[PDB]
């Protein structure tokens, strides 16, 4: 594949992250990611030169196969991890445009030495003291929290498109009813078994992820409180 | 073919009847006999070789050739010709039992030769006094009607049973539903419209054969009633 962009992004993102957000991380690169390119996108190998119609009617494979497939599994799951990523992007780069003003306030107050009361005033109300120990409080929290609820309402999207369209199962036997095959006439589809206990294991994958991005959210407010 | 014999015996019995039995008789051996071996036959040649249907599940094809022809038409057209002749034989039986008797009578009154008295009305009675000259009177004519009855009743039979059957027409395409073909498949017939046009033709010669028949009925009773 080419993930290795993202990758290398999400490995910078991750320095700087609560557990939380360290764990859903891991989850995301080792299930989410892993898994998928290395055995189960073999498996959507061969749908559509397997599959196969009970009729003789020239063009009827082709019309039955775009009827009962308006989009490939394995595509569906690329579009929605490349769509649950972009807010973490989002506040690496709230986080880098902190840094750059951390720099800058370091460097007039290097030229300095009333003047140090505000410089400390705006370096304690970014949370920049210790220089490279940033702290969450006034606007990183709020990307943060937004951030977090951006990605579980996308989440649950995905998942509800994906509940209307398939469902969570794949019959053996098709049936297929569109121009030009005559009347109706019976498809196979291939590996339907294996098919279906993906799709189960990414479903359960996706519903821990939604439930580790709700307690990061608990967790966070709780935190946000204690001050 | 082997319509031989039975051309044969029509022939024997032709030699003593009415006009309009005569042309019973010819209308009969010229247009239900010689065109149906002539033309007629050949076009039923390969209704079952090139009958094929829209599908490639194994042995539909012969389900629904079987399902759509439940008796070809040369067969069930045989089977009216051969059922619309029996009470001609019966009369021609019924004749040679007369001239049998004329012949023992004449050989009782050579052998003679009130005696005569009784000779003479019995010889009277059964219509013959010419030696060659026999009339219908008394059990002839008995039998003339009743084989006019039975053929007509007969005819009137198959012609119902064939417009119950098939009706008077063939369509191009024919739907197929039966085991075991999926669902509903296409068949397509073999030159339909020339089976349409000799099922017309049948169907007229028929009509024109029970007419001539009613017409003859009513003439010998006109006759009869002369007397
Ligand atoms: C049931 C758990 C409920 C809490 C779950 C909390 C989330 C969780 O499960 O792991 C993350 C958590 C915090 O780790 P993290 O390094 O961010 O935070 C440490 C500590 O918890 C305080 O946040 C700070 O120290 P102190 O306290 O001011 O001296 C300081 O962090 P910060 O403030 O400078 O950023 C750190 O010493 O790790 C723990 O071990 C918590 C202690 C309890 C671990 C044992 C379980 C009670
Ligand atoms: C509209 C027709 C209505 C009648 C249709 C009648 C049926 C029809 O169309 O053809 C058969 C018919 C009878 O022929 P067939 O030879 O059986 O009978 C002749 C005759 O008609 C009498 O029956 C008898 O003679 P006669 O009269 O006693 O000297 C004798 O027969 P039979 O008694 O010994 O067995 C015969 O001379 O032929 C005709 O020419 C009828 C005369 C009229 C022909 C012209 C048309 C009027």
């Amino acid at each position: 594949g080419d993930w290795s962009a993202l990758g290398k992004l999400l490995d910078k993102v991750q320095a700087y992250s609560t557990a939380g957000g360290k764990v859903w991380l891991s989850v995301l690169f080792i299930f989410r990611i892993l898994l998928l390119g290395t055995a189960v996108e073999s498996a959507w190998g061969d749908e559509q030169s397997a599959f196969r119609c009970n009729t003789q009617q020239p063009g009827c494979e082709n019309v039955c196969y775009d009827k009962s497939f308006p989009i490939s599994h394995v595509r569906f799951w690329v579009l929605q991890i490349i769509f649950v990523s972009v807010p973490t992007l989002l506040y690496l780069a709230h986080v880098f445009y902190v840094m750059r003003k951390e720099e800058k306030l370091n460097k007039k107050e290097e030229e300095l030495k009333m003047h140090l009361k505000q410089i400390e005033i705006k370096k304690f109300k970014y949370g920049i003291e210790e220089h490279g120990k940033v702290k969450m409080r006034g606007g990183l929290l709020r990307t943060y929290i937004i951030s977090i609820l951006f990605k579980s309402i996308f989440e649950v999207a995905f998942l509800l498109i994906q509940w209307y369209i398939y469902g969570f199962s794949l019959s053996a036997v098709y049936t297929c009813k569109r121009d030009p095959c005559p009347h109706q006439v019976d498809c196979f589809l291939s590996r339907p078994t294996e098919k279906t206990i993906f799709i189960i294991f990414m479903l359960v994958v996706s519903l821990v992820s939604l439930a580790l991005n709700i307690i990061e959210l608990f967790y966070v407010f709780f935190k946000g409180v204690k001050d």
